[PDB]
């Protein structure tokens, strides 16, 4: 069970991919109603969010590969994998697969709203990221 979004960017695609490898950027930008994020080390996070009446606590690990970021996560609302894949110099694909059908049904519109927002505002978002991070 998956929801996907293509993102077009004119920002340096490898800086973009690197920023998406930081869960402190990616988890709050995509998951529903994230209110807390803790980066234990660069590749490990915990976060808390809420959508509707449902609070949740999610934690996971980031794996970097060739042209790919894979975030493996587990939560009290089901477990999954978030992929960020570079498709070419100007394009990436985000794919979120989640193992809990009920949670997927309720969470999907929040996730989709976040992916649409990211797609529509990616280069302005990344420009301000790069100023703060100095990359
Ligand atoms: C991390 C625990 C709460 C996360 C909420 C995750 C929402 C995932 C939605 C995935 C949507 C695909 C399912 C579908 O096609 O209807």
């Amino acid at each position: 069970m998956k929801v996907e979004k293509e993102i077009k960017t004119n920002q340096d695609i490898d800086v973009v991919m690197t920023i998406f490898s930081d869960p402190a950027f990616t988890i709050p930008q995509i998951f529903p109603g994230i209110a807390s994020i803790k980066c234990i080390e660069p590749e490990i996070f915990e976060a808390e969010g809420k959508f509707l009446a449902f609070s949740y606590k999610v934690k996971g690990r980031v794996y970097k590969g060739v042209d790919e970021v894979r975030i493996i996560y587990d939560s009290d609302r089901g477990n999954g994998i978030l992929y960020i894949r570079k498709k070419d110099n100007n394009t990436l694909q985000i794919i979120l697969e989640h193992d809990n059908k009920l949670t997927a049904f309720l969470g999907k519109p929040y996730v989709s709203s976040n992916l649409d927002r990211l797609a529509e505002n990616i280069d302005e978002i990344i420009r301000l990221e790069r100023i703060k991070r100095k990359i």
